[PDB]
């Protein structure tokens, strides 16, 4: 009936000055406290632009140009291979026809092309969902390219929340990648029109994702705190069975593809069961931040040009461990190299002891805590772990390991400081598998790849072993 939307409690909203601005990991290090707790938060700049985002892509690149994907209102009423077609039905679009084809589509269904009042769309949007017959929508997820300005006197575009800048800065958690990622090591243009939407879901790897909306209609978010994923997980499985929820029977499955499955739901299923959800109405000149593990959804109110960039920092780490733990359930590759992150950080912590004691923020602080133990944790399961093997007998070989992160064959976790090779080098395997039981068609004889500096390691964790805060 509605009525939920507009007694939704809304989400943070911060505004800082050009001089609190700083950079977007320092700043969210500051307004963590508050801000976690709800999963989702809005950052007002103070810094606008010179050359505006259609002026950036039509003046500063070459002939630019997107092909969109076809997105259906109702995913659980298509089966899997329509969707796919789906995927590939999109169309190629400039920047300014895309935008025609948005108002020309809106003036259809309203008379008129002006936006109109963010609570007549998003109770329009779930109306749509739940009973209309638009069959599908126009988007460009994933571009690739920027709207940020690179001309020298932006002061957006110049600034450290231009999201080009986001993953290099020297808080973030994934400066250490030598890999490209998209969306991770480089941020992704969106444009959406009336309804394009992002249902519900959870960054890979349980990553921050940082948004700034550049031009055109109002975008609605609903977030969920990280501390509520499990809570939300369980109501949603319940909805889904009792058909509150339309989808597809699911057939067991996992989580992440069960959500793939279903129509987007409003929030009133969950605010029915108790799990908080908080919105964000952005409009262009906002940054939207989502939290580790935090579960959001939303919706375009009209043609509209985004960017994204998903980051992790120090708090991340207990995050990313738990996902690494899902993805080897589930039997997947994780996205992050996790141990090596934990690795490389860990070790810059332990070569400088005075940047870090004399002036840390609390969020800083724990970030470190939370490095540090997971550190400490991985360097002693290794210990025994290598302890065992060598007492068995059972692997032979020894070799420096100089490699970057190799992925094991039985699992598929990431393997950084040791891996247990074959005599093919197919079937390497994580230390976390009984040599005895491998059955390789290679061979039996079996070579430990071992960091060259692990000795170094195994010292910089038993003195963090002895610091106040790293409790294990
Ligand atoms: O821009 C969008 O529509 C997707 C936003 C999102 O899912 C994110 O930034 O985490
Ligand atoms: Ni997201
Ligand atoms: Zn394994
Ligand atoms: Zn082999």
């Amino acid at each position: 009936d509605l009525k939920w939307t507009e007694r939704l409690p809304e989400c943070p909203v911060y505004r800082p000055t050009k001089e609190e601005f700083e950079d977007p990991l320092t700043y969210l290090q500051k307004i963590f406290p508050e801000a976690s707790k709800y999963g989702i938060c809005k950052i007002v700049s103070p810094l606008t632009a010179t050359v505006p985002a259609g002026a950036v892509l039509m003046k500063e690149k070459s002939n630019f140009k997107f092909t969109t994907r076809v997105q259906p209102l109702r995913l659980a009423e298509w089966d899997s291979d329509d969707k796919v077609t789906f995927f590939m039905s999109g169309r190629t679009y400039t920047f300014r026809d895309y935008e025609k084809m948005a108002n020309k589509v809106f003036a259809r269904r309203y008379c008129s092309g002006g936006s109109l009042p963010d609570s007549f769309l998003e109770k329009e949007f779930w109306k749509e969902i739940a009973c209309g017959k638009t069959e599908t929508v126009e988007y460009a997820c994933d571009v690739d390219g920027s709207a940020f300005s690179s001309a020298p006197g932006d002061p957006l575009g110049s600034s450290k929340w231009n999201l080009n800048k986001v993953s290099r800065l020297p808080k973030s958690t994934l400066r250490l990648l030598e890999t490209s990622i998209p969306g991770v090591t480089e941020p992704m243009l969106y444009i959406g029109m009336l309804f394009s939407m992002f249902a519900w879901h959870v960054e890979d790897h349980y990553l921050y994702s940082i948004n700034y909306q550049h031009c055109g209609a109002s975008k609605t978010w609903y977030g969920i705190p990280g501390s509520a994923a499990l809570k939300f997980e369980k109501v949603v499985k319940e909805c889904v069975y009792n058909d509150d929820i339309l989808s597809t029977n699911g057939e067991d499955g996992a989580f992440d593809v069960l959500l793939g499955k279903t129509t987007i739901f409003p929030p009133k299923t969950l605010l029915d069961h108790n799990v908080p959800v908080y919105k964000a109405v952005q409009k262009p000149g906002e940054f939207v931040v989502t939290f580790p593990r935090a579960y959001h959804a939303g919706f375009s109110h009209g043609f509209n040009c985004g960017e994204a960039v998903n980051f992790a920092m120090g708090d991340w780490f207990p995050f990313g461990a738990i996902a690494s733990c899902r993805y080897a359930h589930l039997n997947r590759v994780p996205l992050l190299p996790h141990e090596e992150l934990i690795c490389k950080e860990a070790m810059l912590l332990n070569s400088s002891s005075k940047s870090e004691n004399l002036d840390l923020t609390p969020t800083e602080l724990s970030g470190q805590r939370s490095i540090k133990t997971a550190f400490v944790h991985l360097i002693r399961f290794l210990h025994l772990a290598r302890w065992s093997l060598m007492k068995s007998g059972l692997c032979t070989g020894l070799v420096s390991n100089t490699y970057g992160t190799i992925v094991c064959s039985l699992c598929k976790r990431d393997c950084y400081l040791a891996f247990i090779n074959c005599e093919c080098y197919s079937h390497p395997v994580c230390l976390r598998h009984d040599v005895k039981k491998l059955d390789l068609p290679c061979g039996t004889t079996h070579t430990l790849y071992l960091r060259d500096n692990i000795e170094d390691m195994e010292a910089a964790a038993m003195k963090f072993e002895k610091e106040d805060g790293v409790s294990d």
